Order: structure tokens, then sequence, then C-alpha cells
């Protein structure tokens, strides 16, 4: 078709957004919650995986997740962006604008769990790991949810990545805390108060991308971007609430870390919902998400009974897990929402949230598990 | 009418760049300021009140400050969004869009508060004072100037927030500090230089940031954004170096701080000039707030007599003033602005100025007041 | 003609966006590379000299600079923006976004300068350096390049300012490292390794901003932006990856640094070529721009012996020229580039680039040596 320059210019703005993000957000994130002598070290993957993602999402990371295929990939028609013509249109933006904007998500998605396990994985293993599981567990769940992929094609609702990312990145994530181990040194058995403020700083710029990430999945400066603009804003803010709600009546006191976390955990929460429900839902979403994070990260403490990068896990995957159920929910007109597509029920959404999910779950976590032990067995995983 | 894509895109990145303000510019910004001891405090604080304020805004804030009713409040028609098709323009955009972007306003407001006073206040009684001072200072004074209220009857120029935003903001944190004391801690009686860069940073963030304030201000990628956007860039470059040079003359060197309290002077001092000055008028009016900061703050001093992060109230109260009345001058056309409504005369559009200024000083402290003391009746303001 | 409001909100945002490279952008990522003891006056002098540029550029800095004049610099009928009627357009946008965008680059390009010999000049000597240099170097070469001036009459093909920025801003930078020495302090002779975190920040600002700075150069949100903006994401991953490959065959193991100097590696190179060329070129300019940055930087400690945060001009410097040569080459559509004016072939090409780079070096040194020297013999130059 042809390309709408207002989306042209809102899309490139919420790519560099969603780069933001990654670079410095998720690695300043995670840099206050990791220990000094680490984070030179876990900054250096951050920033060299994402240069791996940017590099191998061009080269056929692109073709094979939004290039047409079957249920799980797409084809190596676009390898290196070949076959796309500069004034090629995607939607109401040049394609170019496109693979530049998804590729900021799957570089966000690897930031996810390089941040938190770049210090218990050997440089050249993490370098591995990212190889296998972009290429194997990112790019053909990407495909599934928005290459028209199988999840699409059940009519599963995810707006931003509830899925893709979140989910994806969570068991992907854990299931590194589940095979690598780390030596907690004496003393270091909590975050270390004093760095928390780059925990603060980094929760801030992953908020401001987020807007790029989630207002731009709607592919075009209109009322659903707006939409997904506002929801993001209220889910945030209602899971901030939450999560402090909880956390005071748990502990007696409201925390920095738990104000963070909340509000990562309303970002995650409506991720998957943004584009499709009402400003109601989006705040029900987040303080759902917030105390579900909340919920979520206490359980951990008490497998790890430390605190831990990996902790950030517990968030995404959990909250991504309740904002894709949620989803089938509150996408319901009755309730605000945008409507379920054709002939589709709420139990029916709800079904296919879950199975989505489901598959994630498991696609991710053997994938995961496929890319350590590969990187195991030729370098060598823990540090 | 019907969105303009471009204005949709414009004021939604404009959105983005004022919650950047407050998350994280303004926590960063106090956090060089205060304590290392009470900046978690003070970050959780700014979190959990933004949260807050993000809330009531789609709650009933927006409804209130930009719906349609008297002088000085809007309705509730709109509580919740309700009643809001999702289609719905206002100006050139979705009304959705300018419901965030107005909240991102009544964001930085609060967090210009609270990022001051957080290290001061007990965290129920903030939570107690920004409902109280948000609900009846911000959403009246906002309508007054941007919902057709009083003041925008009485033709009075603001174009960003000269006086629902840091006067009004001002007033409430110098209310704070007299009503709420505070220990200086012995060897803290000036502004630890270690953390300076810190608030080098948030005043950076705050800057680029306050493009989206003021240039958004006009609501769409037009000229007048275009000539808000250059008057900000103009009018903080001359209150650096006005803030520079006077305290060059004053001290014999230039302090970083001093640079950076130039700036917001100088931002401060055109939010509500920026869209009705040429740059002539915006490199004067920011020579001036410059100066005028660092004689307010320097004034400050001899009633504290320490260094504190209420300090900035000084900037943005005497920069908010001198601002809102040289708008009244240099919207003239003689000076390049943009000219003064029908029938107005220069004379009687200073008068009007002034009769804001005055009414924003006497509304925000007399609501502050009660704030505070129902604050600290209920739970207790001191920490 | 006739505003385009998408290129508008487009070109406002990345004025935004290129400002934030220096504010905090390049303060930040110096403020990594110095020693603690000095951060507060490199942080004063890029904010008051960023201050100084923005009002040059208003008062006369655009109106020599864009200007219709000569081969080397416009005129002064645009003095303070006089004559420009408020909805002026310049391309496709208002012309006071122009006057924006187009100062923002000004203001990188001396913080580039001012970050790293911040620490060794006197402020009052880095206030006349910059007005010489300003005016006599950016000004003129600003006005070659962009303004129509010699190199864009011969056709030197330099998309964002491989010239005009980067080798212009490297050679002054290196001019002032070469006339005035520092004293390395004992145990300061590597860069402090707790302090890369910030050079991280900054690197990841500098990146974030470069989209505006990259992709604005198109003056317009379409599919050469498009095109300049997967460019940068590619050559700067390239190029991370790059120097992070010759760093580890070199060294044995990647570093932090290593890899934040990959990054502006390939930014830099990228910035003359990035409108210009495909995908597989911005892969390959970025790699080689990577391996080419590590090369300059390991010479440099060759002469310097120690780390300095002048190493930076090094990588400007080599990347700017390597960016700058590699566009004559790639520029071909053989090479899937946009390609070479009428009559041109890559050969003409090269050498023009060859000529714009000799040029700018002569001429930014001559400038720059002045500058200093003046500086020297009024206020004195060495702290």
């Amino acid at each position: 078709a042809v390309a709408d320059k207002a989306d042209n210019a809102f899309m490139m703005i919420c790519t560099a957004l969603v780069l933001f993000m990654t670079i410095p957000g998720i690695a300043l994130f995670y840099g206050g919650l990791i220990r000094g002598k680490n984070v030179l070290s876990m900054l250096t993957q951050v920033t060299v995986t994402f240069a791996l993602v940017c590099i191998l999402w061009v080269v056929y990371g692109y073709s094979l997740a939004s290039g047409e295929g079957n249920n799980f990939f797409g084809n190596i028609n676009w390898l290196m962006l070949k076959n796309i013509e500069l004034t090629a249109v995607m939607g109401s933006i040049y394609q170019y604008i496109h693979v530049a904007f998804q590729g900021s998500f799957a570089c966000i998605t690897v930031g996810l769990i390089v941040g938190a396990l770049a210090e218990r994985i050997r440089f050249p293993a993490v370098l591995i790991f990212v190889v296998v599981w972009l290429t194997l567990s990112y790019i053909p769940i990407a495909h599934m949810v928005w290459g028209g992929g199988l999840l699409a094609s059940h009519g599963a609702l995810d707006f931003a990545g509830g899925t893709v990312v979140h989910i994806n990145a969570a068991i992907a994530g854990l299931v590194g805390a589940y095979l690598i181990g780390k030596r907690v040194g004496f003393g270091k058995e909590a975050f270390k108060p004093h760095n928390l403020p780059m925990v603060f700083t980094g929760t801030a710029i992953l908020y401001i991308g987020w807007f790029g990430f989630n207002a731009g999945s709607a592919g075009t400066a209109n009322e659903i971007a707006a939409l997904a603009f506002v929801n993001t804003v209220v889910a945030t803010a209602a899971a901030i609430l939450g999560w402090i709600f909880g956390e005071w009546a748990l502990r007696g006191l409201p925390s920095l870390l738990g104000a963070c976390s909340g509000a990562i955990a309303g970002l995650v929460g409506v991720t998957p919902a943004c584009g499709y429900i009402g400003v109601g839902g989006a705040l029900i979403i987040g303080v759902v998400a917030g105390l579900a994070g909340l919920w979520g990260v206490t359980m951990l403490k008490r497998l790890l009974r430390v605190d831990d990068p990996c902790d950030v896990f517990g968030v995404h995957g959990v909250c991504g897990i309740v904002g894709c159920i949620m989803t089938g929910i509150f996408a319901a007109s009755s309730l605000g929402g945008v409507g379920f597509a054709e002939g589709v029920t709420m139990g029916h959404q709800l079904l296919v949230q879950l199975e989505s999910i489901a598959i994630t779950i498991v696609w991710s976590g053997v994938v995961a598990f496929i890319g350590y032990k590969l990187a195991d067995l030729t370098v060598g995983l823990r540090v």
C-alpha cells in the first residue's frame, strides 16, 4: 500500500523507545540487582548479545519471524532484507520500520534473559545460548503470534507480547537459573540498597520505552495506540499500588524495589491486553498483576531463599501469564474491551489464551534447555 | 472532528517525554540533592505518588480538570473516562491522548513536590496530601487555566503551565517546607558534591522531557509547537548562561548546581511563554529567569541557611512568577510575540498575569495547608 | 512550500533525541572516563558550552551555516532568526524545526570536544575556544556540507555528519590534547572500572539519540529515514561485534569499554553513510568501523600510553574517516546503495570523500589551533 508518514514517524520513535528499553533500560535495571563485581560483565554481555540479536534479526530473524511460511516459522526469502524494496509498505509504514520495530522486541526479550543470567554464565556460552534460543524459540513464537502462525491462527490475543516477550523470556531465564548455579557471597543474600537507585532508573527507562513497546504495537498512531498508551499508564500505576499495598500489608511497609517491581508487573500484565481492553480493565489487570507479581517473587524466595536478579523472571512469568489470561476476559465489550473475534466467546478465548501460554512455556523451556546444554557441552555454561 | 495521525503521534511521544520528566527525571534530580539515607524513601514516594496521580487522573482528575463545568472545576461525566468514545477527538488528536498528556502534567507537578519533601514526610501522609492537593488545587487550577475556567476566561496567558505546574507546585512545596521541619545532620549543611552528577542527569532528563511538555502544549506538530520547541532550547540556554554569569560574579566561579539550576530556571520561565513569544523574547526571559532564580535561591538560603532540596521551589516559584509576568510583555508582536487577545493591551495582560499568579499562589497555598494539616491530624506529617 | 505535520513531529522528536545525546548523553559518557575529581567541572563545562552553542546558533550560527552565501559560509540575513516567518517551510517541515535540529548537531559536536577536554582546560578558556571553533570551523564546515557549500557542490556524500560532526570534532579534540597537557595521577593510568557503568549509560543515550541524529537527517519520516534507522541499528551492532571480536583476539577477552567503543565506532562510521547504503553495506561498514576504531585507540595508546578521555577522538576521527570513505563505496547500487550523483563513478566519489575528509581535518585543525591559542594568550588554556 502507501506509507503514512505520521505512522512512519510514530513507529520509528516507538522503535527507538523499545531499543531504549534494552540499551540502557534493562542493563541499568539488572545493574542495580547484581553485585558490583559482576556489573561490568553483565553490561558487556547485554551489549554484545544486543548487537548479536540486531544482526541475527536482519540476517534471518525478520524473514523467519514475519515472512509467510507455516504455523511455526516464516521463510528465508527476506534474508538480509533481500527482496524488500525500501518503499515496500507493511501495514501503514515502510516495511523497513516494521523490521526495526520487531527487531527491538527481540532485543529486549533477550536482554531480559541475559541481564539476569550474565553474571553466572560464560561469555562464549551466552552467545551460543542467544543464537539457539533466539533462532528456535523467539523467532518461532514471534511467528506464531505476530507472523500469522499457530497462535494467531487460533485467535490468541496478545497485543504487545505477553507470550512472545515476557513468558518466553521468563521461562528461558528460569530454566537458566535452574541449570546454572550461583554461589551467593556472604552478606550478599539481599539486594544491596545502595544500588537500588539504579534499579529505579532502569525501571523508569523500561517504563518510558514501554510506551513505544505497547502503543507502537498498534502499528499506527491511531485510537488503538492511544488506548494502549493510556492503558499502559493506568495498568502500571495500578500495579505499583497493588504491589505496594500487598507489600505494606505483608511487610508493614512499602519498599522501592516493591514499587519498581509493581511497575514492571503492571507493564508486563498489560502488555498482551493494552490494545484490547478498556481503562477500567487496565486498572483491574494492573492491580491483579501487581499482587500476582508480589505473590510470584514471594514464592521464588521460598525456592531460592535469597534475592537474585532471576527473581525478575517471576514477575515477567507470573504477570505475563496473568496478563494473557486476563486479556481473554477484559477484551469483552461488556467490560469495555474491543471484542472477541467472530464466533468467539469469553470461555473459548480464555482456553485459547491458556493454550498460547502453555505452548510458549513448553516451547521456550525446551529450546532454552537445548540452548544451555549445547553451550555447556561446547564451551561450558557456568562461570 | 477528525484526528490527525501526525498530531496523535507527536502528542503520544510528547506525553511519554513528559512522563519521563517524573519517571525518572525529577526522582534523579532530587536524588542528587538529598542525603543517601533518604534516597530510597524518596524514590519510593515519588513512584507511588506518581502511580496514585495516574489513577486519580483517569478516575476523576481528567473529568474535573477538562470537563466543562464552572470557573473552578469541570464535571464528573468522564469518570474513568466513561462516555469518551475511543475515536473521540479533542483538538486534532484522539481524546485519549489528551487525557494521557494532561495526566503527565499532573504527574510531574506532584513529582516536583514529593521529590523534595518525601524525605521529611511520612509515607501515609504524602499519599493523603497528594489526594487532597491534586484534587483541590491541581485539578481546579488546571481547569481554570486549561479547562476554560476562571483564568482562561480572563485571558491569562500560560502556554505550558507557569501557573498550573510550577507556581502551583512551588507554593505547595514551600508550605510543606514551612510546616514540616527537617533536622540537618552535622556535615550535611551543603549538597554533597559526589551526588551532583545525579542532579545533572535528572536536570538533563527534565530538559529533554520538557520539549514534550512545552512543544506538546501546542496540541499539534505545527508552527507553534516548533516555536515552543525553539524557545525552550533558547530560554534554557540563556538561563544557564544568566545563572552561571550571576553566580560567577557573585561567587567568583560557576558551579554544576548553578548550571543545572539555570537550566531549570529557563525551562520554568519559558513554560508559560514558549508558544506566545519570539526567540528574542525567549532569550531575554531566559536570562532574566536565570538571574531571578539565582536571586530566589540566594534569598531562600538566608531563610534556611542550609542547602535543601526544597530550594528547588525557589526556582520554580520565582521563575514561574517571572515567566508568567514576562509572558504578558513578550507576547506582544512589537516584541516578536503572537499577540494579545482581542481588545487586550500589554498593561491589561500584565494585570491578568499578576491576577493568575496571585490566585494560583493563594489557592495552592491554602489547599496545600489543608492537605498537610489533614495528613498531620490523621496519620502525622513529620518522619 | 507546505509543512507536513508528520515530518514536523518526526523532526521535533529527532531534535529532542539529538539534544539528549549531549544532555546528558555525552556528559555521562565522559563522566565515566574521567577521574571523579574532575567530573563536576566537566559537567559544568559541557552544560554551559551547550547553552553557549544553543545561543550562538540562533544568534548567527544558523544564518551563517544554512543561509545562502558562498562556498564557505552563508549570510547574516537570519540573525536571531529574523526574516523567518514562523510558518516558513524548509523541506517539508517548519524552518524553525530545521533551526532546532541543526542546532542540536552543533551541540553534540561541541559536547564531544568539551566533554573530553574540560578537565584540562580553564573554564573561561573553553568558552573562548567554543566561540572561535563553533564560529569558524563548525559553521563553515556545516555550510560546506549541508548548506550548499564547497563540499556539497563537489558531491561529497555525508548523510548525517561524518565530517561536520565526527571528523570535525575529533581533530579539534586531538589538537586540544596535543596543546593541553594533563598530569596523570599515580594509579589513574587506566580508566577506573567502577565508573564504567556511566560510560555504558552515556553510550546507550548516545545510541538512542543517534536515531534522531541519523534518521532525522532525512528531514522527513520517509523510506530514507527508515533506511537510516535500520542501518544505524545494524552498523552499531556490527561494530560492537567487530570491536569485541578484535579485542577478544587481541586481549583474550571482551570488555565493557570495548563493547561501548564498538557501538560508538559503528554509530560514527555509519553516520555519513546511513541514508545512502543498503543494510548489507551497513553491516560491513559497522564491522570495519569497529575494527578500525579498535586499531585507532590502540594506536593512540602507543602515543599517550595511558587511558584518556581524548581516546574518544581516536574513534570519532578514525571511524569518521572510515565511514566517509566507505560511503563512497557502499552508496553504489551494485552494493545495495542509493546511487551516485549524475556522471559520478565510484572512483570519483571516493576522491571526493577523501577531499572532504582532508578539508575538514585541515580546516578544523587550523581553527581549533587558533581557538586554543587565542584562549591561551587571553586567559590561559591549562588548568
